[PDB]
């Protein structure tokens, strides 16, 4: 329990912002939509304040507020996300691109009056100028996977962990190593979880209106184990 679920018992306003630069690539997305945790649902639209995109868009999904997972209500005992908010956390990821660079992100998911707000920084480097990243090889779509999650006693909060295999257009697949850190941005009491995953799945499309370099997501997501 947390007086922090409190504030996602409804339909959410949802903002984010980021902003990257991947082997000195610089560009803006920008993202609106709402959150459901009620359902585990989220409904997002992103699009590039900066022209095309230097980098797959699949691969800004994950960075791209896991605070909107569903967790059952045998699950409540264990939800950092929720426990740390309105005051939010921090998130911080390295993620590695098998055989090629990765990205470095820093983070802040918090209420930004009746908005949540997911603020971040990306840095990418050691990326293939021909490689499925910067050559663009991979295909619009996503896999559900399995987020797993751990207390961070310490440091005080949650150690998480998962790999993407993300679609490349030679019909394999592409292993996008997450390594990952949330903390609680307050001084209020939190949330230490037992261990367990999160169930996600996300589904790519296009805004048949939108002209801007662009992506419409759809996640689910519900907790587990």
């Amino acid at each position: 329990m947390s007086k922090g679920e409190e504030l996602f018992t409804g339909v959410v306003p949802i903002l984010v912002e980021l902003d990257g630069d991947v082997n000195g690539h610089k560009f803006s997305v920008s993202g609106e939509g709402e959150g459901d945790a009620t359902y585990g649902k989220l409904t997002l639209k992103f699009i590039s304040t900066t022209g095309k995109l230097p980098v797959p868009w699949p691969t800004l999904v994950t960075t791209l507020v896991q605070c909107f997972s569903r967790y059952p209500d045998h699950m409540k005992r264990h939800d950092f996300f929720k426990s740390a908010m309105p005051e939010g956390y921090v998130q911080e990821r390295t993620i590695f691109f098998k055989d090629d660079g990765n990205y470095k992100t820093r983070a802040e998911v918090k209420f930004e009056g009746d908005t949540l707000v997911n603020r971040i920084e990306l840095k990418g480097i050691d990326f293939k100028e021909d490689g499925n990243i910067l050559g663009h090889k991979l295909e619009y779509n996503y896999n559900c996977h399995n987020v797993y999650i751990m207390a961070d006693k310490q440091k005080n909060g949650i150690k998480v962990n998962f790999k993407i295999r993300h679609n490349i257009e030679d019909g394999s697949v592409q292993l996008a190593d997450h390594y990952q850190q949330n903390t609680p941005i307050g001084d209020g009491p939190v949330l230490l979880p037992d261990n367990h995953y999160l169930s996600t799945c996300s589904a790519l499309s296009k805004d048949p209106n939108e002209k801007r370099d662009h992506m419409v997501l759809l996640e689910f997501v519900t907790a587990a184990g």
